[PDB]
């Protein structure tokens, strides 16, 4: 029986992925088994009770958090708050390079899934003649235009912070300011965030090849420069989340066809009391019903008297809200997000045009695939790449009002609801068999079974 590991970052973003991919594998009768930490456990063992469908094994590595100097209770990388925090935390998944060759000799299985965090995976496997694969959870506009803009620097040929350029090879013309970049690679570059991209991006071509969640007509230019122009082996199996298949939807269940907009951030959601604020004086002042999401830890972010002031047209959603489930209702036509690939991927796979807000990591990248290259989206005026937010980079109520409005009834907003409709078919198309992804990880599968 075929083994394969999988081995992710601890966090959200990657480790919901990464269960699909190895339910996937499990589908096709391959034994699969996800390495994870004691306070992450939960996530995959609640996740993994959604049957008479095949065993996901769980491994459980020790995190150093005392080894480098992080709170006991920091596994995951949604607590390292702050740059000091997060340079920790990447201390600290490195010293799990000796777990993993323990655990690889140990079980001496036939293939290694590891997250883009971990460079040095590929090594380890090779130790034991393991082959690796690269998974970074993100668009092959996102791989592709992370390692161009790491080649060319076309950030050094720019004067001020907002003065556009553009991006080389490609086959669109994508532009961009430095303001959109992390200061860590333009303002005051710092060697530690430097190698850790250079190291990452090089373990795509020194590995096996790279696992991507995309499918090929969803991105095909850009499925071609990854492979060709760049010069990666992957296979794209996307959207992982697809093959694997309350009070709100009642609610929604007597509203309006695409007249309701869903807003949620994610699971990274550090939103501060001013941007939430703004957020509500733009949603009351656009009209439109809505259905919002905020996150837990009241009168210090809300207009006194909204919920109340809004009960026939808005709900606020205070825990963790069936994202899936709303976004493929019929009542909502509209998606405000971060631009994170997982909800970007769901906002494709239910055919929902988007607002996209871009925070930090690749966000800005799948915000350009989104509007200039699949057309279904509407930038909210959000440029400035940050970790944190400071209450002087609050994007105010004017521009997330006019967002609001052109998503729902501005040019073209029936044009990309229909774009999305089919981006909606096409990846429903290429999970089933003959589909693109499901057809290529066939490919990967038959590939791994005769390794030498
Ligand atoms: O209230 C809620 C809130 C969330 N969810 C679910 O959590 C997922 C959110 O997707 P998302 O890509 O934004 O995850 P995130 O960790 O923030 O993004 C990082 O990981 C991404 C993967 O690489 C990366 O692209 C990005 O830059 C990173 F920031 C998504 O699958 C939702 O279904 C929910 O069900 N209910
Ligand atoms: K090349």
């Amino acid at each position: 029986q075929l083994h394969v590991v999988f081995f992710p970052i601890m966090a959200h973003g990657h480790m919901i992925p990464t269960l699909d991919i190895a339910r996937l594998f499990a589908a096709r009768n391959v034994r699969a088994t996800i390495i994870t930490t004691p306070l992450n456990a939960h996530t995959f063992t609640k996740a993994i009770e959604m049957n008479g469908s095949p065993t996901i094994h769980l491994e459980l590595f020790k995190f150093p958090a005392q080894d480098v100097g992080l709170p006991e209770g920091c596994e995951n990388l949604e607590q390292a708050l702050g740059s000091s925090l997060i340079e920790k935390f990447f201390k600290g998944v490195g010293l799990l390079r000796e777990q993993l060759e323990a655990y690889l000799e140990k079980t001496r299985p036939n293939c290694l899934v590891a997250d883009m965090f971990f460079p040095w995976a590929t090594d380890s496997a090779a130790k034991f003649n393991i082959p690796r694969l690269v998974f970074h959870g993100t668009s092959f506009f996102s791989l592709c235009a992370l390692e161009v803009v790491r080649l060319y620097e076309p950030h050094k040929n720019v004067s001020s912070d907002e003065e556009l350029f553009s991006l080389p090879l490609f086959p669109h013309d994508i532009k961009m300011m430095r303001l959109q970049l992390p200061e860590d690679v333009w303002k005051h570059e710092k060697a530690e965030g430097k190698t850790r991209l250079k190291l990452i991006k090089e373990s795509e071509l020194k590995s096996y090849g790279v696992i991507v969640n995309s499918f090929y007509e969803l991105e095909p230019n850009y499925a071609e420069f990854f492979r060709k122009e760049l010069g990666r082996r992957a296979w794209n199996i996307g959207p992982v989340s697809l093959c694997n298949r309350h009070e709100c939807l009642k609610w929604l269940n007597s509203k309006k066809k695409n007249s309701v907009i869903y807003i949620c951030f994610g699971s990274t959601a550090h939103q501060i009391a001013p941007q939430l604020y703004e957020i509500a004086m733009a949603l009351e002042a656009s009209g439109q019903e809505f259905i919002w999401v905020v996150r837990n830890n009241d009168d210090s972010w809300l207009p006194r008297g909204f919920e109340q002031r809004v009960e026939g047209k808005g709900l606020i959603i205070r825990g963790w809200a069936p994202q899936v489930l709303i976004l493929e209702h019929e009542a909502i036509g509209a998606f405000v997000t971060h631009c994170g690939w997982n909800s970007t991927l769901e906002g494709i796979t239910a055919g929902v045009p988007m607002v996209t807000w871009p925070i930090f990591a690749e966000q800005f990248y799948n915000e350009k695939l989104v509007n200039q290259i699949l057309k279904i989206g509407v930038p909210v005026g959000a440029n400035k790449w940050s970790r944190e937010t400071s209450i002087e980079d609050v994007i105010k109520k004017d521009a997330i009002e006019k967002a609001l409005r052109e998503i729902m009834v501005g040019d073209e907003a029936e044009e990309r609801r229909s774009r999305a409709k089919k981006l909606k078919e096409m990846a429903w198309k290429a999970v089933e068999e003959g589909g693109s992804s499901y057809s290529d990880l066939s490919a990967l599968i038959e590939e791994l079974r005769g390794y030498h």
